[PDB]
C-alpha cells in the first residue's frame, strides 16, 4: 500500500482517484472529490501535496465537515496557477472563499498543508507556518476527503487526529 494514511474507505465522488508510489493521485479538469469513511467535528488534518505537470496546473485540497455528495463542506487548498492558499465552502453545490493567503506555489514542489478545527475557527499552516486564521460557522460536522481542481495533483501521509 503506498498510500499513507490512517484513514480509509476511500470512496471517488467523481474525476479519476489513483493510488501511486508518490501517494493518492487525483486528476480532473475542474472540482473532483474523493471522501473517506472517517468523520469528524474538531480535529488536526493535514497531508503533503504536490501539484503535478498536466491540465491547468491548478489546485490540490483538503476537504472536510463534508456532506455526503461533497456538496456541502470545507476545503483548505495549495493553488499553483494562482499562487495561493484558500480557506474556502462549497455551500448548495458551489463554492465560495473565506480566506486566501498569497505566496508563491509552485508545481513539483511538495507542500504540507495542515488544518486544525475547533467549533468555528480554523487554524491553516503551510509547511508549519500559521497562514490563516478564519472564523466561519456554516458546518459543525462531517465526512473527510480530498480535492484536485485543474490538476493532477498527488496527496501523501494523510493524517487526522482529535
Ligand atoms: O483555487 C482553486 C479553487 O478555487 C475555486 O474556484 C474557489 O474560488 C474552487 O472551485 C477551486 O477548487
Ligand atoms: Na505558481
Amino acid at each position: 500500500t503506498p498510500f499513507m494514511s490512517n484513514m480509509t474507505g476511500w470512496t471517488t465522488v467523481n474525476g479519476t482517484w489513483a493510488d501511486t508510489i508518490e501517494g493518492k493521485q487525483g486528476r480532473s479538469d475542474g472540482d473532483s472529490f474523493i471522501l473517506s469513511s472517517a468523520s469528524g467535528s474538531d480535529f488536526t488534518y493535514e497531508s503533503d501535496i504536490t501539484i503535478k505537470d498536466g491540465n491547468g496546473r491548478g489546485a490540490g485540497a483538503l476537504m472536510f465537515r463534508s456532506d455526503k455528495d461533497a456538496k456541502n463542506g470545507y476545503l483548505a487548498n495549495v493553488d499553483a496557477k494562482h499562487d495561493l492558499v484558500k480557506f474556502f465552502k462549497f455551500e448548495n453545490g458551489a463554492a465560495s472563499v473565506i480566506a486566501e493567503y498569497k505566496t508563491p506555489i509552485d508545481v513539483n514542489k511538495k507542500y504540507h498543508l495542515k488544518t486544525e478545527a475547533e467549533g468555528d475557527r480554523f487554524k491553516i499552516y503551510l509547511d508549519d507556518r500559521l497562514v490563516i486564521d478564519a472564523h466561519d460557522s456554516v458546518f459543525s460536522e462531517g465526512q473527510f476527503g480530498l480535492n484536485v481542481w485543474d490538476a493532477t495533483a498527488v496527496f501523501q501521509n494523510v493524517t487526522k487526529e482529535s
